[PDB]
């Protein structure tokens, strides 16, 4: 039989230290194509053998089409083919875009859905899934305005996390390593700094903030792993509430929600099914 | 694209396609699902640029492929029309020239496999046997399925045994493999099992190199002593209980080349794995002998 291989890219839609991500056509059909520098190999090997163990499907999982690796003269290529979503990453999207009520917590839930179906072991099944490096940056924006979740490059299952993330107990290295749910405990600190990313964007009795990043107003750009401990865990401040959510019921319930995404100790922490529960009960 | 033209091997493992690509014949392995950590396994052995070697079979692509809830693994490699050292044997006699270049053909890429590059980790095959090793139209062959490979760094001080259920050819197996006394976390242990299996093969081998009109029929290691389809505690019985080796044709002893090559497949068999010869002995003897 026959075996149309060849991916056509067409345009560079992200190039970073990473490597490259293309919009590719396959069959007619766009594909995101992600091409790995030689510094972070470990990323696509890590991903390949999560999705040699686990072909993982659900709709807020950014959608797996293939893992290739192709001899090179002097080189390996290795190259990372899922879905393409034309919208970009929801960091992209946030930037010009405001939200509505609706529309910020279909985003919100829909990252939560994503969140706890890699967290949850499923008998029969999965493992049970940690990200390790969950930002906006690693989520994608579709078109029927729900989110998926992207980059299982750091993923465990039972390079670090961006800085800015980081939760206290990995910049104080208190973290318990022998623990998995410990990672969990990780990825729900840097989804309430995502969650107060998005609701920030929410426009109520027409007030919005604009777009900033988590901490934007006390560490610098590419904040080292110093200027983050210092921040989080000696002074241990946390993002800014707005008065101005106060006045709304759905900001008042997303800035509750956060601060329970943001307990210095990792066991106070809501777990993703959780957050998932309490976002169904708002509006 | 890729033509996938005949199926040129089915079993349990999967099934190996002769295809045309870019207008190359080329071999296109699909794996069973029941053997995924070894498509895995070998994707990691082949990333090393290193690696790449005239006795070990070359590498040109690998894929997952996945929708839904299926999912596909890919191995293609260069295609050798001659087929395996196993099905080459079965019909063809050997001279003295071409028994030799087959055989340090093998030690060279073994010794290749072995010996660190500083780059090319230490690698042990762990399951060499004739159906793993492919004959070229030169004579000479080389090394096939990395899936059970275990990878060694001297300057970190990292052995990577990798995470494949996976184990040898029951037939090929070593003494502290079929007895499970084998040291898991000495890198040597893994080469020592190899040297094993290489005197096994160079046994299958020099059977069929004619020396003064006389040759043997082809038989795998151990056909005399086991059942058909060998359990492994069929082969721990005979190689362990038994202490059983096999049987040197009193015809070798007219010949000097196969004289030699009868002393050397001897000292891969000692029982003590530290008593064995190293790849690069083997290499160097074979070198001298002709
Ligand atoms: C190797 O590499 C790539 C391959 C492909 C690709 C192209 N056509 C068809 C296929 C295909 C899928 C599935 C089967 C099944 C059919 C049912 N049967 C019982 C088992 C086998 C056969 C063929 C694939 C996988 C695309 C790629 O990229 C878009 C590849 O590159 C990563
Ligand atoms: C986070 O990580 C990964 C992401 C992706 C990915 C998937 N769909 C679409 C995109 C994308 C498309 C388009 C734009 C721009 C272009 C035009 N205009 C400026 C608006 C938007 C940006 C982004 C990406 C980058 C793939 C990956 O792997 C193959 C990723 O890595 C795991
Ligand atoms: C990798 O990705 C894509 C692959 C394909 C594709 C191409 N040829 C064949 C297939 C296929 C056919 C049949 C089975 C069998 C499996 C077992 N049993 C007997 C029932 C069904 C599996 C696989 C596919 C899935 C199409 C895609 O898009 C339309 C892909 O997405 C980009
Ligand atoms: C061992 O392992 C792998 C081997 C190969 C491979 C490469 N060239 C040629 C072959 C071959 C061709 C033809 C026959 C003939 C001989 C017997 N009779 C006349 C019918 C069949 C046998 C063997 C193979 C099997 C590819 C692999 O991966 C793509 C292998 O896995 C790493």
């Amino acid at each position: 039989r026959t075996v149309a291989r060849d991916i056509t890219l067409l345009e560079c839609v992200g190039k970073g230290r990473y490597g490259e991500v293309w919009r590719g056509s396959w069959q007619g059909e766009n594909v995101a194509v992600k091409i790995f520098s030689s510094r972070d190999e470990k990323s696509w090997f890590r991903e390949t053998e999560l999705y040699n163990t686990v072909m993982l499907r659900h709709e807020n999982i950014l959608g797996f089409i293939a893992s290739d690796m192709t001899s090179r003269h002097s080189s390996t290529q290795l190259w990372l083919i899922t879905h393409y979503h034309e919208m970009g990453s929801l960091y992209d999207y946030l930037q010009l875009t405001t939200l509505d009520t609706v529309s910020c917590l279909r985003i919100v839930l829909s990252i939560a859905s994503g969140l706890a179906h890699l967290h949850i072991e499923i008998f029969g099944g999965k493992p049970a899934i940690a990200h390790r490096d969950l930002k906006s940056k690693n989520i994608l924006v579709k078109k029927n305005g729900q989110c998926c979740i992207a980059d299982l490059g750091l993923a465990v299952m039972h390079r670090v996390g961006t800085k800015r993330y980081m939760a206290p107990e990995v910049l104080d290295e208190t973290i318990q390593v022998d623990c998995f749910d410990s990672y969990k405990r990780v990825d729900i600190w840097a989804f309430g700094l995502v969650l107060w990313e998005v609701a920030r964007r929410m426009v109520s009795n027409g007030i919005v903030e604009d777009y900033k990043p988590p901490f934007y107003d006390v560490v610098p750009n590419d904040p080292s792993f110093e200027d983050m401990r210092k921040v989080v865990c000696v002074d241990q401040q946390r993002p800014n509430i707005p008065n101005r959510w106060f006045s709304d019921p759905t900001l008042t319930s997303l800035a509750k929600l956060m601060k329970e995404c943001w307990y210095q100790n990792p066991s106070a922490r809501l777990t993703a099914l959780r957050i998932k529960k309490t976002l169904t009960k708002i509006d």
